[PDB]
């Protein structure tokens, strides 16, 4: 396909310049780049240098997100990867809800990269994917996902309304990432959050064991729901992920 309506202001994507050490900063489905921009500045503030890329299809209108596929969404990962491989020797990936599920994608399928920080990642979804189980069409659109956030006064900048069609390719996504779990090496921090009304917890406790990793970490964000990046406990994904970062780096 290819986007007929430009990108909402605030949506865009960023690519900050940094030293040789590169992290990927991925959004979730009908979310944006918007959602991770502050986990990005920080890091870009650290000295690193930063991709979130814009998945097809978001930060436009949902019209468009409804004519992409999971693989135009694999396609605006890898070349986000692409434009951190051309200048940096190091890369980290992390992401939200389904941008953790492409975080483990990246991991499974790429042994270079040195450390993952999947927050809220999906490999199940009953009330999204099982939508998709009932005898009789659907309507097009399902109530909006979006801005899941306990912090009063926070409006994630998402799609107000869900594609159904785009459900069998989230679907698509996240069979393929569970089923590929055991391919994932590399050092893991994995967020999430205690209560997430969106993705439920227990998808991260299932990341944790099934992963083959040896340095591997669950923690768990008391103080926020789906949206963290977003949420009272933004302050520790952003401390604990440098943490990490570093300590991969040095040791």
């Amino acid at each position: 396909m290819t986007e007929t309506y430009p990108v909402v202001k605030g949506a865009e994507p960023f690519f900050f310049e940094g030293n040789d050490i590169g992290i990927l900063v991925l959004h979730g489905f009908t979310g944006s780049p918007q959602s991770m921009r502050p986990l990005g500045e920080a890091y870009h503030e650290a000295g690193y240098t930063v991709c979130g890329p814009r998945l097809k299809g978001h930060g436009t209108h949902y019209e468009d997100m409804e004519k992409t596929t999971c693989q135009d969404w694999i396609d605006s990962v890898e070349a986000g990867y692409e434009w951190l491989k051309n200048r940096c020797g190091t890369i980290f990936v992390t992401g939200l809800s389904m941008g953790g599920t492409l975080t483990l994608y990246m991991a499974e399928h790429h042994p270079e990269i040195c450390g993952i920080a999947p927050i809220n990642a999906a490999i199940n979804m009953p009330a999204l994917a099982g939508a998709l189980a009932g005898v009789g069409d659907l309507p097009r659109f399902l109530d909006a996902i979006g801005s899941d956030i306990k912090k009063p006064g926070v409006k994630e900048l998402a799609y107000e309304k869900t594609p159904v069609k785009s459900i069998g390719e989230i679907t698509e996504l996240m069979k393929k990432v569970k089923g590929d779990l055991e391919k994932v090496n590399c050092p893991a921090l994995i967020f999430v959050s205690k209560e997430d009304h969106v993705v439920p917890p227990s998808n991260s406790q299932e990341i944790y064991s099934s992963i083959k990793s040896a340095a591997k970490e669950l923690v768990t964000l008391d103080n926020s729901y789906h949206v963290a990046t977003l949420d009272n406990d933004q302050d520790i994904i952003i401390e604990r992920t440098l943490h990490f970062l570093q300590r991969v780096l040095e040791t």
